[PDB]
């Protein structure tokens, strides 16, 4: 699932994980596992 409501989540993680994907669900963020 792709999110777009935070203070730069997928970013700080994308650096670590990579791919633009993420496991962020609900008001509970959680980048993906690339």
């Amino acid at each position: 699932v792709s999110c777009t409501g935070s203070k730069d989540c997928y970013a700080p993680c994308r650096k670590q994980t990579g791919c633009p994907y993420g496991k962020c669900m609900n008001r509970k963020c959680k980048c993906n596992r690339c």
